[PDB]
C-alpha cells in the first residue's frame, strides 16, 4: 500500500472493501428517513416558530424516531455486532449526535437555506438554535454548506458513519485495540471508495477535517443539553433522548 502510493498510483477498493461497502451503504439507506425523495416529503416548520418553549417541543417529539434509527444503523454493522454489550451501548451515545447531525447536514439546502430533520421537518438557522441548540446550530449549518461542494453520496455518507461509530477513544470502552482496527478497516475502504470515485484537491483530508468537526459538534452538544436540562423541564425530555445523552 504505501509503496502503490509512492509510485503515485491511486488504489481502488479490493473485492473484500466492496463487501464491506455494500454493506455499510445498505445499512445507511435502509435507516436514512424519507429515502432519496426527502425534498418533495419535507414541510417548512412555520416562520413564527422560534430557550423556546414550542420550537423545542417539536424538534424533541421527533428525536425518538431519530435516534433509533441510528441504533438501527449500528445494527446492520456485523462488526459492531461482535462487540459486547457495555461497549455497544458506549459508542452508540457517543457517536449519536454526531450522526444526527450529519444526517441534518448532508440535506442542507441553499436555495431554502435550511436543514431537513428526519426528512420531513424543514427548519432554519435561526429556529433550529432557539429551540435548544444554541451554537450548536451555527456549527451544523455551516458544516451542511461546507459538504455541499463535497458531492457526498450516500456511501461516502455511511462511511463516515461508521468511522464516528467506531471510536475508540469513548471514556470507558473495554475492546480499545478491536474498535481501532474495525475503524482502520473502515478508512481504508473509505480511501479506497474515495479514490475510486476521482472528485476536488486533498479531498480525503479535507473529509477527515469534517470528522473531527462532527465530533466538535458532539461534544458541544452534550453542554447545550446540561444547559438545557437547567432551563427547560425534565418531563420535556422524550425517555430515550435522556437514556442516551444521560
Ligand atoms: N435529521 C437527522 C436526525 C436529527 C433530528 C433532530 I430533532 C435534530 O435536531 C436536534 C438534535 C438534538 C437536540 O438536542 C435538539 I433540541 C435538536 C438533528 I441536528 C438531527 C436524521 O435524518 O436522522
Amino acid at each position: 500500500e504505501e509503496l502503490q502510493k509512492s509510485i503515485g498510483h491511486k488504489p481502488e477498493p479490493t473485492d473484500e472493501e466492496w463487501e464491506l461497502i455494500k454493506t455499510v451503504t445498505e445499512a445507511h439507506v435502509a435507516t436514512n428517513a424519507q429515502g432519496s425523495h426527502w425534498k418533495q416529503k419535507r414541510k417548512f416548520l412555520p416562520e413564527d416558530i422560534g430557550v423556546d418553549l414550542e420550537a423545542f417541543s417539536h424538534f424533541t417529539k421527533i428525536i425518538t424516531p431519530a435516534i433509533t434509527r441510528v441504533v438501527d444503523f449500528a445494527k446492520k454493522l456485523p462488526m459492531f455486532c461482535e462487540l459486547p454489550c457495555e461497549d455497544q451501548i458506549i459508542l452508540l451515545k457517543g457517536c449519536c449526535m454526531e450522526i444526527m447531525s450529519l444526517r441534518a447536514a448532508v440535506r442542507y439546502d441553499p436555495e431554502s437555506e435550511t436543514l431537513t430533520l428526519n426528512g420531513e421537518m424543514a427548519v432554519t438557522r435561526g429556529q433550529l438554535k432557539n429551540g435548544g441548540l444554541g451554537v450548536v446550530s451555527d456549527a451544523i449549518f455551516d458544516l451542511g454548506m461546507s459538504l455541499s461542494s463535497f458531492n457526498l453520496d450516500d456511501t461516502e455518507v455511511a462511511l463516515l458513519q461508521a468511522v464516528l461509530l467506531m471510536s475508540s477513544d469513548r471514556p470507558g470502552l473495554a475492546c480499545v485495540e478491536r474498535i481501532e482496527k474495525y475503524q482502520d478497516s473502515f478508512l481504508l475502504a473509505f480511501e479506497h471508495y474515495i479514490n475510486y470515485r476521482k472528485h476536488v484537491t486533498h479531498f480525503w483530508p479535507k473529509l477527515l477535517m469534517k470528522v473531527t468537526d462532527l465530533r466538535m459538534i458532539g461534544a458541544c452538544h452534550a453542554s447545550r443539553f446540561l444547559h438545557m436540562k437547567v432551563e427547560c423541564p425534565t418531563e420535556l425530555f422524550p425517555p430515550l433522548f435522556l437514556e442516551v445523552f444521560e
